[PDB]
């Protein structure tokens, strides 16, 4: 379950690092407002403090939500069952 | 599971372009712009960069988040875990 | 099923409602916007083109927020299920 | 079940203050609207009449944004089944 962990978070990384470069470079943001802009995006949070102007970022944008959601949530369903409840029980529990 | 997969996109598909047709047209927006509101739309992300602005644009978006987003949210599913998984599987050994 | 459908349905309404009220009179909205508003604000959307403006109307967003989520999602997963997909699966075949 | 209630309850009152003093200290808002925007980000509303503006801030939001949904959404599926379903259940029969 950690290489299940393990594996979701390589590709959560890849799939931001993804959009921080193409957010910077197409759509002219500093790399940390790309990295803040691509998950503030893929969490569904989606601010509008940062939106893309360009048709490309557009276009971009709509492809990068749907190819993305499903890892993200993925991700942090396995955080949360395998990594931050383990931990939360083990606090109740004097060693 | 390609024709469980192939139905909901078709769907997905026809909800979005529902989207563009009436935003394009009561709200005004660039056909580009009307595709890319309804994925934010549906996705929940919601940048706020559109919105509508009419009433008639209001009472649209109510019903077509209600009708849209259990659509959308069972294509990336089908997506994620019939497409999305199976080839990242694949990748992990060589043939 | 009809009837498990018809009191998310009637709790959906009445939650709706009362953000209706409660936003239309606290932070001054139309009764359409309020609606909007209500309805943007419980899936999640949040394009913000409306938010509180007031502490009273800040604090009544975040307890409306968390327990009007779980009511407006369940009608929303019992309507894909119970109305939206057999109505797709009637269409695939000609009485 | 009251126990297992109690606890993501607390756990997500700890969140929402860990949000609050940050956002009040570092982006400077007032504690009320810190807990607000706390809410809106973590439930993934998004209104973005918040948003931080520091790189502090940006850096911070995303690693809460991580953590903080698996809590939230898991205390929200708690208070839907075992509080709000079983008083809708109890409302509907005549003692
Ligand atoms: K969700
Ligand atoms: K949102
Ligand atoms: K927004
Ligand atoms: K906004
Ligand atoms: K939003
Ligand atoms: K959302």
């Amino acid at each position: 379950k950690d290489k299940e962990f393990q594996v979701l978070f390589v590709l959560t990384i890849l799939t931001l690092i993804s959009g921080t470069i193409f957010y910077s470079t197409v759509e002219g943001l500093r790399p940390i407002d790309a990295l803040y802009f691509s998950v503030v995006t893929l969490t569904t949070v989606g601010y509008g403090d940062f939106s893309p102007q360009t048709d490309f970022g557009k276009i971009f944008t709509i492809l990068y939500i749907f190819i993305g959601i499903g890892l993200v949530f993925g991700f942090i369903h396995k955080l949360a069952v395998n990594v931050q409840l383990p931990s939360i029980l083990s606090n109740l529990v004097p060693r």
